[PDB]
RNA sequence: AGACUAA
């Protein structure tokens, strides 16, 4: 038994077995993070089993760590920093750092305990990563836990919460906004607004402070000197992308959901390439774990959910389902197995297996091309696969006609090392490279050959 | 688009 939301001194012997994965499908608050996995991390330093904790991004890893703090853990995420002695036994990490020391020259400890939480999050590298555990596990060489409130065939935007919660369906803006949404900026508590993208975050969260509104940005970019801010009580907005969607213990009354996305997608009528599609409704879990971010406070009855718009349950025509399985392909166990999709996430798009399998250099060129070259996975696939290495530009202006990329109705044209002037017009098309103008100037600096 | 950046 427990109180006072600290960790049970009682634990199952039964999820510590090897060939034994455990789902644990809890709502929203019940006390996964910060509860349940402190007693798991007790008792596997007890059972003296080289453990690894993943969290999907730096936000559930700052919760971990609050939970944690005191505990011998290796942290190896920028997220949080604490002194090592090196002899730790367990290993914290995010889903995607795991799957890349996976797919890197050098080699994971063999854990033989592995926490998932989250383990619902569908990033291609946490796809990935769920078929290796899985497999291990299935191998009788570690027990698994997975957490999550979402398990994989949710389909309950509404799940249960710890307080009452006000569900409200209103228009949301996408953009900035003269007048006509008064209640935004009359409500008196603290609110977290999910945007699609940090560029929608940017002209969302000036609009508001013109209001004098005191507004936190959070993604990827700001995460380290802004999530600090969100611990404290000098905050209206917290103006979040899906950095926040997990974990989060915002102490908020309210969630702003529009409840849209861009949706990477494949296309397969004509040459295949990649597009941006939507704004698109989210996934019923996506709904759910943002809900999720309120109602959590038992004392603190009247938090609200505004959204707008049905979610989208049906997302096979997503990228990551493809791209997940093109790591996956490439991933091995120390055994010599490649391992297979957790049951759950088998058969979202169609096989075949061992399909997207890649040779000697190719392998090392694809690992290179995602994290030295910071292109998607699907596009360096389709690089790697070519026989093309890493440093070989060439594919960035061999493409077909229709392939040039505009960029202000204009023809993007690439000065390189050697000062060519040449048009960018790339061999495969993949609109996340250059899309946005801030990821198509990155592409800019790939091409030219300075990354 | 969003997330991750470890050894
Ligand atoms: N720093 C904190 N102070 C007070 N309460 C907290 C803090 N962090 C989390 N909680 C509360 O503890 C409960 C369980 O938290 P958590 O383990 O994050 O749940 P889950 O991971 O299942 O969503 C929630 O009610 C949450 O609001
Ligand atoms: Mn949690």
């Amino acid at each position: 038994g427990s109180a006072m939301g600290e960790p049970d001194y009682e634990v199952d012997e039964d999820i510590f077995r090897k060939k034994r994965l455990t789902i644990m499908d809890l709502h929203p608050g019940a006390g996964k993070t910060k509860r349940i996995l402190p007693s798991i991390v007790r008792e596997a330093l007890l059972r003296r089993l080289r453990t690894l904790i993943l969290a999907p991004t730096r936000v559930v890893a700052a919760e971990m760590e609050e939970a944690l703090r005191g505990l011998p853990i290796r942290y190896q995420t920028p997220a949080v920093k604490s002194d090592h002695t090196g002899r730790e036994i367990v290993d914290l990490m995010c889903h995607a750092t795991f799957t890349t020391r996976l797919l890197s020259s050098t080699r994971v400890p063999n854990y033989n305990l592995i926490v998932m939480d989250e383990a619902h999050f569908t990033d291609p590298c946490s796809v990935a990563a769920r078929g290796y555990i899985s497999t291990r596990v299935e191998m009788g060489e570690a027990a698994a836990i997975f957490m999550t409130a979402t398990p994989p065939g949710s389909t309950d935007p509404f799940p249960q919460s710890n307080s009452p919660i006000e569900d409200i369906e209103r228009e949301i803006p996408e953009r900035s906004w003269n007048t006509g949404f008064d209640w935004i900026t009359d409500y008196q508590g603290k609110t977290v607004w999910f945007v699609p993208s940090i560029k929608a975050g940017n002209d969302i969260a000036n609009c508001l402070r013109k209001s004098g509104k005191r507004v936190i940005q959070l993604s990827r970019k700001t995460f380290d000197t802004e999530y600090p801010k969100t611990k404290l009580t000098d905050w209206d907005f917290v103006v979040t992308t899906d950095i926040s969607e997990m974990g989060a213990n915002f102490r908020a009354g309210r969630v702003i959901d529009p409840r849209r996305c861009l949706k990477p997608v494949i296309l397969t009528d004509g040459p295949e390439r990649v597009i941006l599609a939507g704004p698109i409704p989210v996934t019923p879990a996506s709904a759910a774990q943002r809900r999720g971010r309120i109602g959590r406070n038992p004392a603190q009855e009247d938090d609200q959910y505004v959204f707008s718009g049905d979610p989208l349950k049906n997302d096979e025509d997503h990228a990551h389902w493809t791209e997940a399985k093109m790591l996956l392909d490439n991933i091995y166990t120390p055994e010599g197995i490649i391992p297979t999709l957790f049951g759950p996430e088998r058969e979202k798009t169609q096989a075949i297996d061992g399909e997207f399998r890649l040779r000697g250099e190719q392998r090392k060129t694809f690992v290179e091309l995602m994290r030295r070259g910071d292109l998607p996975v699907w596009l360096s696939y389709k690089v790697a696969s070519a026989g093309i290495s890493y440093k070989d530009r060439e594919w960035c202006f061999t493409g077909e006609r229709n392939n040039q990329i505009l960029e202000e109705n204009m023809e993007v044209e690439i000065w390189t090392r050697e000062g060519e002037k040449k048009k960018l017009r790339p061999k495969w098309l993949d609109a996340r490279v250059y899309a946005d103008p801030m990821a198509l100037k990155d592409f800019k600096e790939f091409a030219s050959g300075r990354k």
